[PDB]
């Protein structure tokens, strides 16, 4: 049912990196993901332009943010292109092995890591807010995957039976504990001001 | 040989907005040709990850900068994924028209030209410096073709039988008379180190 993969030696230390710096500007992640989701959703897009069947699975195009106390969880669904299963084990979905080297590089000539972005592997800062991440992901020429990471040097993939979600992306936070203000409205509503104002998706912010 | 096509509306627009606006930071023309060039780059090194061969038509990964005063041009060449025919009519790859009005609602509330690549079109920023342009380009599955524009709501399309490339897309940018300052090695230097300072990908400014 279960398959565990190690991150290649690289990825591994970006994952590091990210979690053992001292960096307090961690809101940067809600960005990054919002940014990746809006990539995924172009690509869509893009697609339907020649073949309009690529949005049988959804026409609605949008971004929801959504928050839980409860199980103390930030989510992030889009209705993209989503990824197949090679895509999840290839980093997903970025050239993550070069981008981590170019970044480390910009790293010592003095950027930090706001910029994560500009490298191709953004996700990652997610790590600066999660404990454990989980990528659920349908994509139009496969099934319904979920990859899953705690750090430590490893990832799962598994086909994932549970709620079918049609087409796209959905990015679940399981926050650190010290980390709980990304579940404030008023916090995620400032973030998505400051940072998010000009994506060209509707992003909705779930209520509780 | 030579297929003429129609913008659509919103293209033209857009098109007659970046040449008719006073607006006076045009350089950034020159950062948004150079990140799409590192996006194309990054697509065919994603592809490469797990079908090697993809590379058979060049395994270097590059983006060269060739001004010529003598024909008044900047050229950007780089060795990415390029593209088919059908992207190329299909707005440079790009979701130009959902691009444009998105850009469009951001000019109205208070953003600025700068910002255009947020967007997803900053492939016309071109037309700020240029009088014509005229895209070169080949992808692994087609042929290699010519795209040209002078504005004036129509572009063209031909098979290029000149000088064969490999893979990639050339970007030739007909300046216009009184923006000769990006032919100076001086100022493409500046504007490299200013704007496109973490390219994961050489950038070689060619001399003359
Ligand atoms: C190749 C076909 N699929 C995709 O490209 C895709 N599909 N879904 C995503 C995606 C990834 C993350 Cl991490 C996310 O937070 C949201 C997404 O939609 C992506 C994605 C993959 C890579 C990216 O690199 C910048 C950005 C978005
Ligand atoms: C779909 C497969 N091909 C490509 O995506 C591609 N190939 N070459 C380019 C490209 C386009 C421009 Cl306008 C440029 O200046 C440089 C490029 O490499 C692109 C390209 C197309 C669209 C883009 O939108 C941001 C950015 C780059």
């Amino acid at each position: 049912e279960v398959e565990t993969f190690a991150f290649q030696a690289e990825i591994a230390q970006l994952m590091s990196l990210i979690i053992n710096t001292f960096y307090s500007n961690k809101e940067i992640f809600l960005r990054e993901l919002i940014s990746n989701s809006s990539d995924a959703l172009d690509k869509i897009r893009y697609e339907s332009l020649t073949d309009p069947s690529k949005l049988d699975s959804g026409k609605e195009l949008h971004i929801n943010l959504i928050p839980n106390k409860q199980d103390r969880t930030l989510t992030i669904v889009d209705t993209g292109i989503g990824m197949t299963k090679a895509d999840l084990i290839n980093n997903l979905g970025t050239i993550a092995k070069s981008g981590t080297k170019a970044f480390m590089e910009a790293l010592q000539a003095g950027a930090d890591i706001s910029m994560i972005g500009q490298f191709g592997v953004g996700f990652y800062s997610a790590y600066l807010v999660a404990e454990k991440v989980t990528v659920i992901t349908k994509h139009n020429d496969d099934e319904q995957y979920a990859w899953e990471s705690s750090a430590g040097g490893s990832f799962t993939v598994r086909t994932d039976t549970g709620e079918p979600m049609g087409r796209g992306t959905k990015v679940i936070l399981h926050l650190k504990e010290d980390q709980t203000e990304y579940l404030e409205e008023r916090r995620i509503k400032e973030i998505v001001k400051k940072h998010s104002q000009f994506i060209g998706y509707p992003i909705t912010l779930f209520v509780e």
